[PDB]
């Protein structure tokens, strides 16, 4: 598409008539374009800009310091440019991943649950900026999930019943400038949870793939059907033009599975630009222990254990990271 649809969400979603009309409109936009925008208010906008500023300041730190912000208990922390792999090929942003920030005193960490541990924060100002941002993003994700259930004529809490203490996380990204021979930022892929809410500066680089009539889509939660790299050099790829005062929203793997493909996990990719590009991707996820189920295929026994999918995905992102080594050595998976 050449112009994405932009919506205003209400502060509370109760199931009123306007809620149902909006929820249906959001679903139709996903089914046509693969993505839509939501307007941010003054607080959401500010929190977004504060997160971007903290990201830029952190990236100015020496590489030796950034590399120390790592954990062997959680995937939270720093990812160097070229460390992450998508379809076996290195992605080139530097990243700070924020997963659920759990103390070593948390019962799940004491029990050795995979991926559970405290964030290796660079400092407390950075910590406050990202946690405040993710609180705001979580409120938007809960609204979007209630509206999605209403748009499908499902009980309003269908999806939010799966996101109590949800495994929400965020990737804080800086993409370096391109060269004459290299412009790959992140390869084509689909994300893993229910929703992706994303924000970006004014530089530009994100492309998404809308649903395509007659195009079968891999089911990225299954062994031999990874979505990484698929369609990477074939049209259509919609450029997500930087637009002031909005976040973008598209579905992840769990929504595709639960809706039987009536929604599709939106494939997307990032190209390096002539300038460095800052972006934040937020993932509104089920509880780590939640089992997603088919909504429209009754008598279906299939399930996705979300925590298993997250753990499998991040191990494939970072096969050599100390986090992955400890999972392997201690057979946490
Ligand atoms: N942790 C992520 N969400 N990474 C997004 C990029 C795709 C990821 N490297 C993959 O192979 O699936
Ligand atoms: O750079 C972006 O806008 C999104 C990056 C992304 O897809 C991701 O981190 O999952
Ligand atoms: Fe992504």
């Amino acid at each position: 598409m050449t112009n994405l649809q932009t919506f205003e969400l209400p502060t509370e979603v109760t199931g009123c008539a306007a809620d149902i009309s909006l929820g249906r409109a959001l679903i139709q936009a996903w089914q046509k374009d693969g993505i839509f925008q939501i307007k941010t208010d003054s607080e959401q906008d500010r929190k977004t800009q504060e997160a971007m500023a903290a990201s830029k300041q952190f990236c100015k730190e020496p590489l030796t310091f950034k590399s120390s912000c790592v954990s062997d208990l959680t995937y939270s922390g720093y990812v160097a440019s070229g460390e992450e792999v998508t379809a076996g090929k290195p992605d080139f942003p530097e990243i700070f991943t924020v997963c659920k920030d759990l103390s070593v005193g948390d019962q799940r960490v004491k029990a050795g649950w995979p991926c559970h541990g405290p964030v290796p924060w660079p400092n407390n100002t950075y910590q406050k900026s990202m946690k405040t941002f993710m609180e705001e993003l979580g409120l938007a994700g809960e609204r979007l999930l209630k509206l999605t259930a209403l748009g499908f004529e499902l009980p309003i809490n269908t999806f939010t019943d799966l996101t109590r203490d949800g495994w929400h996380h965020m990737r804080v990204l800086r993409f370096p400038p391109q060269t004459s021979t290299l412009s790959r930022g992140i390869g084509a892929h689909t994300d893993y949870g229910l929703l992706v809410i994303a924000a970006q500066d004014d530089v530009g680089g994100l492309y998404i793939r809308p649903p395509v009539e007659g195009e079968k889509r891999n089911r990225n939660w299954l062994p031999g059907e990874s979505s990484a790299g698929m369609f990477e050099h074939d049209e259509p790829w919609t450029f997500v033009t930087p637009t002031p005062g909005v976040w973008t929203v598209f579905p992840g793997d769990i929504l595709q599975f639960m809706t039987g493909g009536q929604l599709l996990s939106t494939p997307h990719k990032v190209k390096l630009n002539t300038r460095e590009r800052f972006a934040c991707a937020y993932f509104h996820e089920p509880n780590f222990e939640a089992s997603a189920y088919p909504l429209f295929e009754p008598s279906a026994n299939e399930r996705i254990h979300y925590g298993e999918h997250f753990t499998n995905m991040f191990m494939r992102c970072y096969p050599d990271r100390i986090t992955t080594q400890r999972i392997n050595k201690e057979n946490r998976l």
